[PDB]
């Protein structure tokens, strides 16, 4: 599909059996998902943006479906105000920015 | 151009006379640039990102060239970790996400 940018580029994702809304974010290196009790081993991480840093849990090889496209990779879980699909998974669903 | 997302989507911009590197950021509503000298009037504002809120100077109707494409619009100037081109200007240059 083609997504114009008049509005936030939100899509439906499925992660750990739950449907969520997430922002397709070319400015994010990594995918960051709102706090949820996913199973699996993790490593702590700090990620920084406007305002400073948040502490997150880094999970590797997590399966996510994004707007119907399957993906698998690193997902950071923590107190983000929005769910963000970053470049690590955008590349897997074939996303490009065009102008 | 068509921009893939293996690497950060960095471009050269010209703003208030000066060349800077900036990140094309579909997850940003607004364009936020590091502290710099711009001429003319500004309004104090706040904006929040992943780590909290910062104070910025809002400049309106600023002429800004983005990878050779013209835009004229609002720029927030303040202590951002990365210069980001948000949707307010991405729409002006005709950017879309495609997958
Ligand atoms: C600042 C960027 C270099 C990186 N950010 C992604 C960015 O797209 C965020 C993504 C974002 C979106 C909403 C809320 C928080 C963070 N947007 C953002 O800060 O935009 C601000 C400017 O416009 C406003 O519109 C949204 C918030 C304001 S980030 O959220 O801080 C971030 C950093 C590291 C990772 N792995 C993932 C995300």
């Amino acid at each position: 599909p083609q997504i114009t940018l008049w509005k936030r580029p939100l899509v439906t994702i499925r992660i750990c059996g739950q449907l969520k809304e997430a922002l397709l974010d070319t400015g994010a290196d990594d995918t960051v998902i709102e706090e949820m009790n996913c199973p699996g081993k993790w490593k702590p991480k700090m990620i920084g943006g406007i305002g400073g840093f948040i502490k997150v849990r880094q999970y590797d090889q997590i399966i996510i479906e994004i707007a119907g496209h399957k993906a698998i990779g690193t997902v950071l879980v923590g107190p983000t105000p929005v769910n963000i699909i970053g470049r690590n998974l955008l590349t897997q669903i074939g996303a490009t920015l065009n102008f």
